[PDB]
C-alpha cells in the first residue's frame, strides 16, 4: 500500500506535471513517504516510472480482455484493437509524459531494456489475435511473431504520427489500415 | 558558416537530446555565437526547428530520387523506400523529436499550417509511388491519399518503435510489411 501509494500520486504528478518536471522529493512527500522506501521499491525515479507504465500496461489487457468480446471472430479483434488503441489514447493522460520519457532514455539501453519487456507486453495481444487467427482459418499465418511486430509497430505509428486531423478521419484510416494489412495476409 | 553551422549544431542537440531536452542556451553557448544573434533567419526555437525539418525531409527527398532508380517497377519502389527510412541519416532520426514539438504546438495555428505543409513531402512519395503504379497498372488504388498517409504513417512506425533492434531483423520486418501492405491493395 505505501508502495500503491507512491505509484498512485507519482501517476498523478506526471501527468499534471510531466516526467522531467516532477521530483521524488515532491513523489516522497506527497505520498507521505520516504525517501528510503520510495528507493527500496524503486531505485530510481526511471524505474518507478517503468513500473507504472507497467501497471497501466496490465489495466490495458484486462481493459481489452472484456472489450474484446465485441468482436467474435479474430479478423474482428484485429480492427477493434486498433481502432482502440486509437482513440484510448486521444485522451490518455499519461501519454504526454511517456512521450518525455522515451524520447529522453533511448539513448541508454539500460531502460532501454526493461522498455522492452514492456512492449513485449502490447505486442502479445496482436500475437494472440494472429494465432488464433490461424486455429480458425480466418488467414494462415507462419511467421506469427514477425507480423505481430509489424501490425504492432505499424498501427503506433499512425495513431502517433497523425495528430492534426479530426478524430473521425483518423478512425477512418486506422480502419481502412486493417482492412488493408488483414487483406494482404490471405 | 554561420547560420549553416547553428543548423548543424541544432540537429544534433535535436536529435542527441530532444526538442524540449535543449534550449536556444545550449544551441547558442555551444557555437561561439551569443544570444542576441538568431533573428532574421532564426527568429524562434519553433522557427530554428521548423527550418532543420525543411532541410533534413529536402536532403531525404532528394537522396531517394537518386536512389529510386534502381527500382523499375512502382512495387520495388514502395520496398525500396521503405527500407532506406531505416537506413539514412535524414528526417526520420528526428522523429522523436517531432512528436514533442507536435503535441506542444498543435495549438498556435501559425505553426500547424507551416508543419503540416512539410506534412505533405513525408506523404508525396508514397504519393508518386502509389498513383503511378495505377497508370503502370500494377495496382489499383482510389484513395491513393489515404493509403500514402498509412503507408507513411505505418512506416514511421516501423522505423521509430525498433530504433534499438538489429539493423538487420529490421530490414527483414520492413520487407515483410512492404510484402504484406502491397499484397492488401489488391
Ligand atoms: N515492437 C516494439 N518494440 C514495440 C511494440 C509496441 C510499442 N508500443 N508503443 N510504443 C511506443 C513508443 C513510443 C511512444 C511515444 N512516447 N511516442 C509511445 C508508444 C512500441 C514498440
Amino acid at each position: 500500500n505505501l508502495k500503491d501509494k507512491i505509484l498512485g500520486v507519482a501517476k498523478e504528478l506526471f501527468i499534471k506535471n510531466g516526467y522531467n518536471a516532477t521530483t521524488t522529493g515532491e513523489i516522497v512527500k506527497l505520498s507521505e513517504s520516504s525517501k528510503g522506501n520510495l528507493y527500496y521499491h524503486f531505485k530510481t525515479k526511471e524505474n518507478l516510472f517503468l513500473e507504472i507504465l507497467n501497471i497501466e500496461e496490465s489495466k490495458w489487457q484486462e481493459q481489452w480482455k472484456k472489450e474484446q468480446i465485441k468482436a467474435k471472430t479474430n479478423r474482428e479483434k484485429f480492427y477493434l484493437y486498433n481502432e482502440l488503441s486509437l482513440t484510448t489514447e486521444y485522451y490518455y493522460p499519461l501519454q504526454n509524459a511517456i512521450i518525455e520519457f522515451y524520447t529522453e532514455y533511448y539513448k541508454t539501453n539500460s531502460i532501454n531494456e526493461k522498455m522492452n519487456k514492456l512492449e513485449n507486453k502490447y505486442i502479445d495481444a496482436y500475437h494472440v489475435i494472429f494465432k488464433e487467427g490461424n486455429l480458425n482459418g480466418e488467414w494462415s499465418i507462419n511467421d506469427v511473431n514477425a507480423v505481430s511486430k509489424i501490425a504492432a509497430n505499424a498501427v503506433n505509428g499512425i495513431v502517433t504520427f497523425t495528430h492534426e486531423q479530426n478524430i473521425n478521419e483518423r478512425i477512418k484510416l486506422m480502419n481502412k489500415f486493417s482492412q488493408i494489412f488483414l487483406n494482404g495476409l490471405s
